[PDB]
């Protein structure tokens, strides 16, 4: 009998993103010294760009079929994904898969991405309510940048605007592929008639995504389209893994799959 | 090779309730009128009641086994569900357990329910609005109940709350067993000094939270917590399947489970 | 928590063959008076022609959807078939789809058909042999008829074969659709020259192919063949679910069955 | 979409049987010259000897998750084992749970391992006999030593003997932990008080059951028992893979593996 923890993010290959994982990783060690901590990546590409550096990367898949041959027998997967969508779909699919299979795994299970209950949706308005700049004055709006999806949930990134809203009215949520969508961003903004807008990333680590969709100097960026409209554009370039108050979120969500493994 | 749709909803033993589902049968038969079409029920406890009164009221897994016996090889299983939560993931199991048996089912695919896509959402908010009373005067609030849950596609009822302020500030939603709660609800009417306040159930039938949870005598009832707090509650106790706006959204559902039959 | 067994059979629809099964039947009850026994049936055709007569004739999945719709939590399903071919391989699927599905059973082991391991191969020979009529003769060969398959489990006929002439060499299989062929049993009697020889069937319940294939006054059946090479045939119209030691194997591997399902 | 044939063994780490895999490797290569071959291993154990001498040795499971992480879609999986035992069944599981991993394998098939139908055990007999030494005379026994299993599928051996008797009274079939014992292998061999005895292996390659259970310098080996007794044995330590006839089973079993694919 043999616990073990494998940690999946998305994935970034960017160098400065990258120290905000190994920090989740000091984080988990902390809290459970004695279990043997592994990682995987979730994004296809990802894994390529990492592997071409040098770097070993392995898919959930490549991770688990490897945990089976150390000897492991009971695994809990915790997803650092924000959303319970198509990536972590994906994963559960794959963790389950590997579940009883004759001479391997015996039990994998799989914790919960951050946005998972109602009960989570609140907790993490609040800790992105704590997780906020000193420097972001009172009635200044904050837009909070997820990635957005296709996948049904979707309706994760609203449901979050619901309970944002309930904490202070000038917290917005927008999406790069989804909805909100950064033109029902902008259109808040106008309403309110902001001068100063603060621009977070909502996902664990501040990828290409924050960097260039939401930060970047081409003229599509977010930053970029509220410069042009006359608003003082305050990027904020770290994902929520940085957070502590984020980060107990997906923490507890790992206790409670290690307590699903008995 | 032989076609066939199974209908699947929560189920009501409410005979004033039920004509609702048989409109919704009708609603497919005119859509499909070569296809065969079934019932099942995904609640235990109604399928209790109904086989009491001396009625056929099979489990998605019965109703499967039996199409199987007929010789039926492709199912498309439609959720009339409002959300992807836990009924509706037993479904998706039980349906795909099916499929692929020897000598049984070759597919079986399984619509959405209603609050499927953020797309969905947002075009059930506009089919809810299409379904309001004709009696009920702009700027009086209207409450839609939904069941709730603890799995997280909870979720949904704030998302959807995100889409109906989008069109009307004074459209609230309101579970029985998860978030928003009835409390909210009130801080929201409270808020408001709303006199007249509509409550529409957010479900396909007015089973018994419509009927008792929303609009009993009893004093825990929404309506009567709406008396003691001044305000002339207007209780309407049809279900959405009785919408066709509302109905529309399961109908293109079940075309897009019979597409993914090919 | 509640147990069940559920005996499946291949199935008869002749009403001089079926007592064999409600012998059966009376058996298991014998050995486990607390525990439900329902009965499912693997032949399709079988099925059909038991429901034109007005009998219920489940599958196996119909039989386990209703099982879980009473409330069983745990079955033991014992199969009454010989081999572990198409039949107990569909079998095992089917019942292994039941479960842990979402409000449905627990847990549903699957009991070896007769010849499961090399040990209950020779039990069988064994009982068998203890099963042959008093009237036969030392020395008079009996052939064994099975039914056969394409399935690579057909390789249990010769394998018992060879079990068989570690008893006695003139004990011979035969099967319908498999190897050994008939013909293959006729070069087998043909060098023992033998006058008269004992047919019995290797299957649960003398059906269709023990009464015509084996027995009948057509042409092609074994009886016929035989007498045209001038050989006394002496078919034997019971399966082997009538000998007591025949039996004994396939309650040893319900027994099995139950002790999984802790 | 991409092909690629994953080719199983149990596995040796004797570096004098090893070479008999390479050579089934060039096989396959041949006669499907653009399809990419990979190669995995059943055995633990032996995983654990080739990784301790430096050498990749991957499971079926790390084998395929490193497969569809090149982008292969659809992979025939061909067992070199003998019979359709625990490993076989552990390798169809493993190989069958990769197959529609999202975003991972399209189509995973499994080839019949060499005693597949009745019709491939009466092959298997011939090649046996197409591949006896050509020093071996007429009338002298030749025992083939199979590993022997606990699973249902140690019915393949028995089977085999019957298969081999067809041919020649005096081949002989034995396992190391199953049935035909190597006491039942005697009990023949005094019957036949036969003088000079060759030995045989069944299995691919010949392991470390073929050079110590077989031929080792032990007392408990075949041949020390068999010179015990005054027999002039005459152990072959060469696997089946090493024989034309025999590979070509295998062979077909792939081609019958590839076109499952499609
Ligand atoms: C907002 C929250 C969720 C939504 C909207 C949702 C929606 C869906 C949808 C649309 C599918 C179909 C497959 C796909 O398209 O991905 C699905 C499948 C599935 N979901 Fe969820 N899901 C949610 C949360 C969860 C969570 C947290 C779990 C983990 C317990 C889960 C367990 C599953 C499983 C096991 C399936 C496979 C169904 C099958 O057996 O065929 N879902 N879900
Ligand atoms: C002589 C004995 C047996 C033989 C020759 C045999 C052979 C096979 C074959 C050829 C298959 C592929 C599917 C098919 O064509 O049916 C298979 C699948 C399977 N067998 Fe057996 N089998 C034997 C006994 C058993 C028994 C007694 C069990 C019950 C534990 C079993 C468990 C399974 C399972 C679970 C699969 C599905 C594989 C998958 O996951 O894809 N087998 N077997
Ligand atoms: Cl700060
Ligand atoms: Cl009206
Ligand atoms: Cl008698
Ligand atoms: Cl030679
Ligand atoms: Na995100
Ligand atoms: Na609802
Ligand atoms: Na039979
Ligand atoms: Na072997």
């Amino acid at each position: 009998q043999k616990t073990g923890i494998l940690l999946v993010a998305f994935g970034t290959s960017v160098e400065e993103a990258r120290p905000a994982l190994d920090k989740m990783g000091d984080r988990v060690r902390a809290a459970h010294p004695d279990i043997p901590v592994r990682w995987a990546y979730t994004a296809k590409m990802i894994r390529a760009k990492l592997r071409a550096e040098g770097i070993a990367a392995p898919s959930p898949a490549e991770a688990l079929a490897g945990m089976a041959e150390e000897g492991f027998t009971h695994v809990a997967v915790q997803s650092l994904h924000t959303i319970p969508g198509e990536e972590f779909h994906g994963l559960l699919e794959t963790a389950h898969a590997f579940q009883g299979l004759p001479k391997g795994l015996t039990r994998v299970s799989v914790g919960l991405p951050l946005i998972g209950t109602t009960a989570d949706a609140e907790a993490v308005a609040e800790a992105l309510v704590a997780s906020l700049p000193a420097d972001r004055k009172p009635g200044e709006p904050v837009v909070f940048m997820g990635h957005g999806t296709p996948h049904p949930a979707d309706i994760c990134y609203p449901g979050l605007q619901y309970y944002l809203w309930r904490l202070d009215p000038d917290l917005l949520v927008g999406t790069v592929e989804g909805s909100p969508s950064f033109d029902n961003v902008m259109a808040e903004l106008d309403v309110r008639k902001a001068k100063r807008v603060w621009l977070m990333p909502l996902m664990a680590v501040a990828g290409d995504h924050a960097r260039n969709d939401m930060a970047g100097d081409e003229d599509d960026s977010w930053t970029s389209q509220l410069a042009r409209r006359g608003i003082e554009a305050k990027p904020v370039l770290h994902g929520t893994a940085e957070s502590d108050a984020v980060a107990a979120i997906w923490l507890r969500h790992l206790d409670d799959a290690l307590a699903r493994l008995n």
